[PDB]
């Protein structure tokens, strides 16, 4: 049946038919909603009718379904499977695929940007030396001197699970985080683990707050190597308040490129298990949750202590004060040093004219409301009244277990 | 379905195990392949015929028994059959008063988009089950405001007249809350008021009502017995508790002159128990500062005060990275918190009501196998992630006694 989403400020109905065409699970039944749970090695069998699935709508795209290319293709592609267990995807499956895993992302409000994706083909890499040289021609490429770019970078396809390649830094750039003796944590919490599993591979820790963490990277299955990003390649912001002359004395910096590296991309029944997908950052993505949550940063009591603000009670709104400010704070610092940043009512603003667009072209566009509405502010931007249906297209981008917890050493 | 889920939190690494989701009665709206869950909602000649009624009844009968630790008891057993020869000779049946005190505290414990469950079960319950006009319903009403409103020292009551017969005898109170204030809309597409008023308070004006024309004209009662046509009832002044609203700082933010209401008394939801449709049932309890500070002000569609307060603030509103609206949208609230407190007028923050959430659900959790509950909702519409509901993963789904929607009364209503 058509589904049809309303939006409760604007009374704009959209109708999907989009969600037909989905055959992953999404973790709710008729009686349990699931839509607030975080997270609710194939075979020949099971890899054909995926391939096929993924080539049909790949020539269906390109207008040219049941065409001359396209029978050639399909079976193509099944005597590959039979012969190799496996298949490989030409170069334009391959960033078709890419831009539309990112267009099915039903968490990202960022997808008004999708199609414009730089997708780099490192399918040929063999050992982490290689894996670094790709990650920080990637980090070079999307920082673009502060104007960003939207990138990604594939590399080898899954095989038999024993050969993975894996970047195990969950993002190509973060800050340390080191566990005080005295209880509590130096540098960003989010990362006590990594940093901890760093050192004990041989990263020497500077012990500052804001020491970028080494790439550890696993190509071909085997142990992590540690590498360093040349330091000009890391684009950075001090963080500075257009009023508050006390705020750049807090001694807060971020960095530029927000480059998601731990998830696995799925496209035709492939797996690719490392392929660093980077944008630009919304600005609560910093300024509200890496610096505000109580397991990262946790800046608010600072800044209100300097705002004078009375933290005595919960219903003075200190929180809400000092939270406002530091976000004002990011935004001016990245526009200021002209690196590129989106606040949180342009970028659902244009989320909600990406959704009509995706109805129109498309019909439907599969969204999150739970991960799609900002952090701070939500009703007060258009995706808070806008209804959102969510279901899993395929190619996505998928989680994946933390490599310290599979990977055999030797 | 599988046994045990597991929710997590995510700030405190807690992990908790629902059971209770295994006793869910009606549909969510999601399948294997689709959420529906940020979707709102997902006959009156139709009412639950015999064969549908019995079963409902068992489970409602059994349940509460089970919760006062008398199942399969004597006066379980009796009870069971009392109501089935009720239902066999006459179509329904009557629950006793301790079973419908019972059925509306659980239809609260239930209601899996209420952040003020922890309350639950000190709710007073007022049977106007007696109950056969309008006048009477307006009595019953005007009581239940003077208890609930206790002189700022708001006091959460219901008020539950009598149930659905043949669907063609229904109470209704076509309000949707008790006191909401008019909305009028402008010959020049303006409006005066509140516009998430305006429809009903042109039935109103239709009605008869006379209106002042006024930026805060309590609506009239417009009420329902017995299948009748609904009649105007003036609620007395002196019984609607207002709080102007002023800030701790911005001496200007009075001169705006706002105002609201101190009791919030929904008044258009069903209340279901045992199968039985309760479909009018006024609750009401005391507001968290966002649903008047955020919402009722700071909607576009509603009073849309953003602007006028960023002026005042001069702040600059030509790009939005400044964020504005942000900042105005703060003010606001602790303006809203700071007026309530003031004048001794029960509210609760969105920080103290989202922890006393957490750690209710965590109980029940403990208590009861789980809590049904909807993020969605019970996230405050600001600083989302800086409450630490943001964090906390919940299951949804829909147990009985339940509040229901149901469809606006003159949209079904067959005039006499
Ligand atoms: C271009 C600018 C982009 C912006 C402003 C943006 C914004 C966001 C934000 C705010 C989130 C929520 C993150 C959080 O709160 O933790 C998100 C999630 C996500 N983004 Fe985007 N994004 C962008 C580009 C991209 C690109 C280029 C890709 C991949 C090619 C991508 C894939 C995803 C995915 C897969 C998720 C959700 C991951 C999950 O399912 O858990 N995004 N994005
Ligand atoms: C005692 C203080 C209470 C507080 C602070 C409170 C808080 C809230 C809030 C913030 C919402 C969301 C409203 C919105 O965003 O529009 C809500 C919804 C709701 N509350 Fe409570 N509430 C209270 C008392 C009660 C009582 C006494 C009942 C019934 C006996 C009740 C039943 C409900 C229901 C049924 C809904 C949502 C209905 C729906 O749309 O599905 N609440 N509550
Ligand atoms: C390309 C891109 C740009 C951007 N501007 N933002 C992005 C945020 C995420 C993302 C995905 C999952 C995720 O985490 C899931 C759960 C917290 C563990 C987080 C949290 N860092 C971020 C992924 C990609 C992003
Ligand atoms: C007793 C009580 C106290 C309170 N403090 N708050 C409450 C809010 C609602 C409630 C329920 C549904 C609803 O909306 C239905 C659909 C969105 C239109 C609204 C919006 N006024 C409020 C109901 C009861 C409340
Ligand atoms: C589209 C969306 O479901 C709708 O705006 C909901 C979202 N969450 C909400 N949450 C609360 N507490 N109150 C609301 O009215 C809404 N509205
Ligand atoms: C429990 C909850 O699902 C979890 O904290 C989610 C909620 N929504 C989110 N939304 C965004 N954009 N980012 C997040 O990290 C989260 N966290
Ligand atoms: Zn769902």
């Amino acid at each position: 049946r058509f589904l049809k989403v309303k939006n409760w400020e604007t009374e704009v109905v959209l109708t999907d038919t989009l969600h037909l065409k989905s055959t992953l699970e999404t973790g709710c039944t008729e009686y349990i909603c699931m839509g607030s749970i975080m997270h609710p090695v194939a075979t020949k069998d099971q890899l054909f009718p995926l391939a096929k699935e993924f080539i049909d709508q790949y020539y269906s795209s390109i207008k040219r379904f049941g065409s001359k290319a396209h029978m050639e293709r399909l079976e193509e592609v099944n005597k590959e499977i039979d012969t190799t267990s496996t298949y490989q995807l030409k170069d334009t499956e391959l960033i078709y695929g890419a831009k539309h895993a990112w267009r099915n992302a039903s968490r990202c409000v960022g997808r008004i940007q999708w199609s414009k994706l730089q997708v780099f083909d490192a399918r040929d890499c063999t050992t982490a030396h290689g894996m670094f040289n790709y990650i920080c021609n990637h980090v070079k490429y999307a920082t673009n001197k502060g104007n960003l770019r939207s990138a990604i970078t594939i590399f080898p396809q899954r095989t038999d699970g024993k050969h993975d390649f894996r970047v195990w830094n969950s993002q190509l750039i973060r800050y340390a985080g080191y566990k005080q003796p005295d209880g509590s944590t130096l540098g960003d919490p989010a990362n006590v683990q990594f940093t901890e599993i760093c050192i004990q591979q041989g990263w020497k820790p500077p012990r500052g707050r804001f020491d970028v963490l080494p790439l550890l990277l696993q190509a071909n299955g085997n142990d992590p190597e540690l590498f360093q990003i040349p330091p000009e390649l890391v684009l950075e912001v001090p963080i500075r308040h257009p009023k508050f002359e006390w705020f750049k004395d807090l001694g807060l910096k971020w960095y530029g490129l927000p480059a998601v590296s731990n998830m696995l991309l799925e496209i035709g029944g492939l797996e690719f298990s490392a392929c660093p997908f980077s944008g630009w950052y919304m600005g609560t993505e910093i300024g509200v949750r890496d610096y505000c949550d109580n397991s990262r940063y946790n800046i608010l009591e600072e800044v209100a202590k300097k705002m004078n603000l009375d933290m005595r009670k919960t219903s003075s709104l200190w929180k809400d004060q000092a939270l406002v400010e530091i976000n004002i704070a990011v935004l001016y610092s990245f526009q200021s040093d002209k690196v590129t940043i989106v606040d949180h009512h342009s970028a659902t603003e244009s989320f909600i004219k990406h959704m009509e667009n995706e109805y129109r072209c498309r019909g439907g566009c599969p969204a999150d409301w739970v991960w799609i509405v900002p952090p701070m502010s939500g009703s007060i931007t258009p995706v808070f009244h806008q209804e959102m249906l969510n279901y899993r297209l395929t190619p996505s981008f998928e989680y994946q277990p933390d490599p310290w917890n599979t990977h055999v050493w030797k």
